[PDB]
C-alpha cells in the first residue's frame, strides 16, 4: 500500500558522482547520455504523483561503468526535490541538502 514519505539520502553521502549530475543540471549540461533530460514518468509509483512532466531523470556516472549503468538523479519541480536511484529505479531516496 500507499506511504506517506519516501526515505532520505544526505547530500553528503551521495557518490561524488551524483555532485557531478547535480551541478550538470544546473549548468544546463552537457549530458553525457542521449537520455539525460526525459520526462520520468514514475510508473511504479516510488515518487509522489504528479502529472506527465513534473519528473526528468539525469545520468549519475557508475565509475568503471562502459554503459550508462543503475544510478540516476530524478528531479521534481520544488525547491530541493530531488532524487537519487543506484538501482534502475528499484528505489528511491530523497537528497537531502541539509546533510
Ligand atoms: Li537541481
Amino acid at each position: 500500500a500507499s506511504v506517506k514519505a519516501v526515505g532520505r539520502v544526505c547530500y553528503s553521502a551521495l557518490p561524488s558522482q551524483a555532485h557531478d549530475t547535480l551541478d550538470l543540471i544546473d549548468e544546463g549540461g552537457p549530458f553525457p547520455y542521449s537520455q539525460d533530460g526525459v520526462v520520468f514518468q514514475n510508473r511504479e509509483g516510488l515518487l509522489p504523483a504528479h502529472s506527465t512532466g513534473y519528473y526528468h531523470e539525469y545520468t549519475v556516472i557508475t565509475p568503471g561503468s562502459p554503459t550508462r549503468g543503475a544510478r540516476r538523479i530524478i528531479t521534481g519541480q520544488q525547491w530541493q526535490e530531488d532524487y537519487y536511484t543506484a538501482d534502475h529505479y528499484a528505489s528511491f531516496r530523497r537528497v537531502d541538502f541539509a546533510c
